[PDB]
């Protein structure tokens, strides 16, 4: 029987009790990364990424860093190849920039060779060091042409330059690449890039940011959502209809949270928490399983919510081989009021929920996530009790998928030294105490887990925060980027992973 | 009579001998200053500049330096203005980022109703400083989303992009705006951007540079320079057409350059001097005067060389009010080889001539211009009575133009400490020689010379050197740049204007 500490202190930190063997032998261990936070800018094209930093810079972070240097991996792969091979991962996820090797955004237009040389190369590199390549098509960074043309997945001409840029990507990589993830966190680009605009590219109503070029926070998510659904499916099926051969496995990256009641007594709260599941979940989850959107959004959102037709219901439904699940915390929802006429109304109002991490009777989930120095009753807490909740309702909910836990992990600020950096004891915490929930939920559960990759790789640029804020399981001083070094969090995770 | 020094020491920076009242009493003078430049990326989507500096970052600058934040002129605009009124200055050239009003390229997908209210803000502090804007459409700073979905000036379907553009820029600027500039040196984007690749968009042949994502410089520069003059044309059509009540003048910015015999004695040098005469100037001021390129760019350049139609012929012939043109340097011109068939062959070469700073007989032209560190041999020297020479010939080849000198300035060493920097003689000296040879050149052969501005008003990002060089008149510290102040340049400058 397995115990799994859910408040500090933590004590599985030590591998003795917790380590790669506690789980089945075949299961992969590595860490993540995004191009846009890692390559640079050199040897690519733009992307809205560079457009929505560089137009809004307070947006970028409270530094105003961006992308266009951060780790240089685009120089540095070989380094981060070689924190891999020191932790003796099995799995590394990484995207692809389409702006690299496809700066013009549609495939006519012509590919970047160069750029396909350094993805051909980074994955020689994994694979000859025992590295099993996740490889994520699309991490937010969509050629800023696309974005310009058509306002890009507001558009359904999105689907197709998606479809023609996946191709390239299995042709060119396919023999090698057995992994592939299509779209990262489906329900961030919509609502944070076209409902709050606190992500790229940036659209919203006028009153809910009047600095926001164009948009419209009530229905243009909803749009985004669909198209997303759609290109992403159409990815899946080009595919498994023509890229059988290559023998591999594709699905789409869902963020996950948990929801618990914010007053558990409370039939209000407790309906607010099932709706919440259902409109942060289910709004791609039901798509993905069914073919439909959940009743409950389809009956609150109304006209504002697209229609499937029968083709694209079959194209959607069953549109993964397993699914990439990423998992930070949980929530506590209560009931909110859903102002559909108001003028600055959002999607996320919609679900007719307000998102704590403090319950009725005063109780922090869990312990501290992210310090907010603006508004510290804005801090984050984490839930590791979280990880085996949502897994549970997957294998339970949506038909016992395939699952590979695709980003997992804690920042720590940007203001520490060097030394507080790397004596990152609250990230050790944090990612034990979760693969604990994550082996006992294997067991007691047996969901189909077989992989997790925490995040990051390294410290990075992170999206919204600059580097304000360090992911990192390796160090990288800003200064003279070239090094990645093994933080007390690497350190421990190697001893894990090879104990 | 005037007498005019060639050489250091110079002696124009005294202005009981050199000042504006030497100049006619309307004569305009300011300085000069552009979009990507000085702006920052908040506040306008992304250009090719901003994609060339990131994916190129060594062809940005030896800093990699760009203009994401620069010095900040969207959040100090007032500050520039303050330095204008500081000069008395009566003329500022600025540019407007296409990107800062539609950020999406093609005007049908909307405008940046804030970036238009930025440059109204812009436009109002002037003309109540008394400050004649002269407002240059295009400086370089073409929407990526443009150059993605069709090559930019590559394609023909830029002209249409580009009329849509101005029209916009008349309807809401040009009740206020009586000076407009098309293009900036006609000559840059086909040579260096499409060339050379030392430019955006960083188009060349393959074996010119190994890096260009594409291209081809024997005919890319053609094209582009073609697509240029009719854009050009088409909106200066349109000005004056659908905008002539706003009784305004409207022409193109040229570089201009003078060219010597290496050799005054051989006639192969002579005849390369000519030669580069009409390939530099002639390349654009023979459609400009006579609707047709010049006869030796014909005869060499053959089916590279696009031709107009009749109708493109009339609407570029005589497509301007007055013409902008910028000066900095002379060359000595020397004949040197075309190969044609070879693959690294560029348009450049079809000139025939080999371009120095030394004569056959040793001789420096003049004083320092730009020092080079990788290689001293390829030091720049300028040349003052130059300025004259491009004048008179201006005059007597191109039909007594009215003209603006829109640029002419020397750069220092952004090694130099702050005291250093302040203490720019070698600017004033620069300065001063050359309008001492202005006012000459008016005086003795009649030029219709109506103004002169100054590169630039403050330090900036100098394209292709990031922060390595420093033009301004006026000094901003890199580490905290809201202050511009004025430079012993500026000083000198200010008193030359208001003796
Ligand atoms: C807030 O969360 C706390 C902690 O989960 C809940 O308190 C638990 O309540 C259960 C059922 O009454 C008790 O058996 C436990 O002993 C309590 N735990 C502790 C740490 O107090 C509490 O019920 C939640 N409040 C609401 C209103 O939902
Ligand atoms: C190189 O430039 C120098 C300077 O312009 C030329 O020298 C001048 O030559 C003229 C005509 O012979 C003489 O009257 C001047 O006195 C010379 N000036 C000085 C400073 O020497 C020289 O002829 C040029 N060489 C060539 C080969 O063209
Ligand atoms: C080398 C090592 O320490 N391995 C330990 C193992 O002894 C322990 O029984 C297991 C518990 O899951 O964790 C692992
Ligand atoms: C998504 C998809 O099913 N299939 C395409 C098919 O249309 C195409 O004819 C063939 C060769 O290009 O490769 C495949
Ligand atoms: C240096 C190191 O730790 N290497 C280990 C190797 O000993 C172990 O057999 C393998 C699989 O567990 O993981 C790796
Ligand atoms: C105030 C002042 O110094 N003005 C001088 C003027 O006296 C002089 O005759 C002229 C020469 O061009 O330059 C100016
Ligand atoms: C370039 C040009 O000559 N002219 C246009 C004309 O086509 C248009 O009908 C009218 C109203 O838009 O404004 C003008
Ligand atoms: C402060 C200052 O220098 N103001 C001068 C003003 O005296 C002069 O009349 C005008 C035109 O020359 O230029 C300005
Ligand atoms: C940040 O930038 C936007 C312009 O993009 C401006 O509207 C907003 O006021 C600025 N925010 C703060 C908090 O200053
Ligand atoms: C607009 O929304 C903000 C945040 O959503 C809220 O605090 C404010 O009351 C709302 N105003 C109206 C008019 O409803
Ligand atoms: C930068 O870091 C790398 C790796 O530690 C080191 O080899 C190189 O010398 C450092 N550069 C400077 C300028 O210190
Ligand atoms: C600069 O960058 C390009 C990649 O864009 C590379 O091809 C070239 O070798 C680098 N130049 C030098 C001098 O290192
Ligand atoms: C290619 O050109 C470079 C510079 O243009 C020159 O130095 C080299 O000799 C040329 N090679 C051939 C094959 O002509
Ligand atoms: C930056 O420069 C401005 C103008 O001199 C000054 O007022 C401001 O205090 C300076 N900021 C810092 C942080 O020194
Ligand atoms: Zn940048």
């Amino acid at each position: 029987e397995i115990t799994c500490q859910e408040n500090l202190p933590f004590t599985c930190g030590n591998t003795d009790a917790l380590n790669s063997s506690s789980f089945s032998s075949d299961f992969i261990f590595g860490v993540a990364s995004s191009a846009y936070q890692i390559e640079g800018t050199i040897g690519r094209g733009l992307n809205i990424w560079d457009g929505f930093t560089h137009r809004y810079p307070n947006k970028s972070g409270p530094d105003h860093g961006n992308g266009d240097t951060t780790c240089d991996s685009f120089s540095y792969w070989q380094k981060d190849i070689d924190v891999l091979d020191e932790l003796n991962a099995t799995g590394y996820r990484f995207s692809i920039a389409w702006s690299r090797i496809i700066p013009r955004g549609k495939r006519s237009r012509g590919v970047n060779e160069k750029g396909i040389d350094y993805y051909h190369g980074l994955i020689s590199g994994l694979i000859k060091k025992g590295i099993t390549p996740f490889v994520t098509l699309f991490h937010w960074d969509l050629p800023q042409t696309l974005q310009d043309e058509y306002e890009g997945f507001l558009d359904p001409q999105i689907i197709d330059d998606f479809k023609d840029y996946a191709d390239l990507c299995f042709e060119e990589f396919g023999d090698s690449v057995k992994y592939w993830l299509t779209i990262n966190q489906l329900y961030s680009v919509p609502t944070r890039g076209y409902g709050s605009a606190l992500d790229a590219p940036g659209r919203c109503s006028p009153t809910v940011d009047p600095s926001c070029y164009a948009g419209n926070s009530s229905t243009e998510p909803y749009i985004v959502a669909h198209h997303q659904l759609l290109a992403h499916a159409k990815v899946v099926d080009l595919y498994r209809k023509n890229y059988t051969h290559q023998g591999g496995k594709i699905g789409p990256t869902m963020i996950t949270r948990w929801f618990l009641p914010y007053n558990d007594t409370d039939r209000h709260s407790i309906a607010a928490t099932e709706r919440m599941k259902e409109f942060f979940l289910g709004w791609f989850m039901g798509p993905l399983t069914n073919g439909t959107y959940p009743q409950i959004m389809i009956d609150t959102v109304g006209e504002r919510l697209p229609s499937f037709s029968p083709e694209e219901s079959n194209l959607v439904k069953g549109s993964y081989d397993f699914l990439g699940l990423n998992y930070y915390f949980t929530q506590y929802a209560q009931p909110s009021p859903n102002p559909v006429n108001s003028t600055n109304h959002t999607a996320m109002m919609d679900a007719g929920a307000k998102l704590t991490y403090i319950n009725a009777s005063g109780h922090y989930i869990g312990p501290l996530f992210e310090k907010d120095k603006a508004d510290s009753t804005d801090n984050i807490y984490y839930y590791p009790k979280g990880i085996y909740s949502v897994m549970d309702y997957f294998k339970n909910k949506y038909y016992n998928p395939l699952i590979y836990v695709t980003e997992n992990g804690i920042s720590t600020p940007g203001d520490e030294n060097r030394n507080q950096s790397m004596l990152d004891y609250t990230r050790i915490d944090y990612l034990c105490s979760h693969l604990c929930f994550l082996n006992k939920v294997i067991k007691e559960k047996d969901v189909n887990v077989k992989g997790y990759l925490a995040w990051a790789l390294g410290d990075n640029y992170e999206f919204n925060k600059g580097f304000t804020v360090r992911f990192g399981l390796s160090y990288i001083d800003w200064n003279n980027v070239t090094d990645r070094d093994l933080k007390k969090s690497g350190q421990w995770y190697q001893t894990f992973i090879s104990p």
